[PDB]
């Protein structure tokens, strides 16, 4: 039934939803509309996902209210600078045909740009100006983090970083959880990069309770105390996906799971913030 977390300024944000990352741009109204269909209530877009249109129609086409969902957009790192910010934001508005957006992130750190710190005090004026409920970013760093807030006195309500079973970043999630700070997870079942549902902590808990792999890793991250948002352009899948309220782990089974973290950093599948410009 998706529970919902509070995030440190008293909003609410559903701990599953549904991400739209490399889901074609003209594919994307369906497929959002298939979502929200199944049962799916958080949909995780991005300005340069170029689907926001998408997004914004099928949200249009359901008759769902918007009360009851839960919309996350984010900056791109070309617009850091200025009053970018607003102008980025602007235009996401306007392609999603919202008033506001639930939760607004800055997309990468670009620590060589040496403009994050500038972005985030934007940021914290976009909030108050009502283009979105609450913000956040993504793929910072703790050094990034702790800047960012010294210098406003605006913690983040989120920290959207790569997290699965072979490539935690637990000094991040260490951080995250002692600054009231949650964690969002991206490519939670390792983006099809590496043999995840082979892994046999996976296959050992998926058996134990007669759920999928997929289902059980989903689970892992959920009793963990994150939010997140797999993506799929399968029916079957986001049905799949979206039951996992059901079981419950045991202690050593994810322990079990969380010892796939050679600890080298060499679970990683992706882009590591100081290398995006
Ligand atoms: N802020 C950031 O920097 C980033 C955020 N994200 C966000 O996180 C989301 C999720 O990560 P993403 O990169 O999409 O990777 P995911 O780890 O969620 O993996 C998606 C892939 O796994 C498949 N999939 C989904 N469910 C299952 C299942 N039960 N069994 C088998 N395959 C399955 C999909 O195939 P198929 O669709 O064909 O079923 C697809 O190939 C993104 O969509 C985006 O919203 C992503 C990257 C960066």
């Amino acid at each position: 039934t998706v529970p919902s977390i509070v995030l440190n300024d008293g909003n609410s944000i559903p701990q599953l939803g549904y991400g739209v990352f490399k889901v074609p741009p003209a594919d994307t109204q369906r497929a959002v509309e298939e979502a929200l269909e199944v049962g799916y209530r958080h949909i995780d877009t991005a300005a340069i996902y170029g689907n926001e249109e998408g997004v914004g129609a099928a949200i249009a086409a359901s008759g769902i209210a918007r009360d009851d969902l839960f919309i996350t957009t984010k900056l791109w790192n070309d617009r850091h600078d200025g009053d970018e910010p607003a102008a980025a934001i602007a235009e996401s508005l306007a392609k999603l045909a919202l008033d506001q957006v639930d939760l607004y992130l800055v997309h990468w750190p670009t620590p060589a740009a040496d403009n994050y710190v500038h972005a985030w005090e934007k940021m914290i004026e976009l909030r108050a100006a009502g283009l979105t409920r609450s913000i956040g970013v993504s793929n910072h760093l703790v050094p990034h983090l702790e800047r960012i807030v010294a210098a406003t006195g605006v913690v983040p309500a989120v920290n959207q970083i790569e997290l699965h079973p072979a490539y935690q970043q637990r000094e991040i999630t260490d951080w995250a959880a002692a600054h009231d700070v949650k964690i969002e997870s991206w490519g939670p079942l390792g983006q099809g990069k590496y043999d995840l549902f082979g892994a046999e902590p996976v296959t050992a808990a998926a058996a134990a309770h007669g759920k999928t792999p997929a289902q059980a890793v989903l689970r892992w991250h959920l009793q963990k105390g994150f939010v997140v948002f797999p993506k799929s352009v399968r029916r079957e899948r986001l049905e799949e996906n979206l039951d996992v309220f059901d079981f419950d782990l045991t202690d050593t089974e994810i322990a079990a799971i969380d010892a796939m973290d050679p600890g080298d950093g060499s679970g990683r599948v992706s882009a590591h913030p100081d290398e995006v410009d």
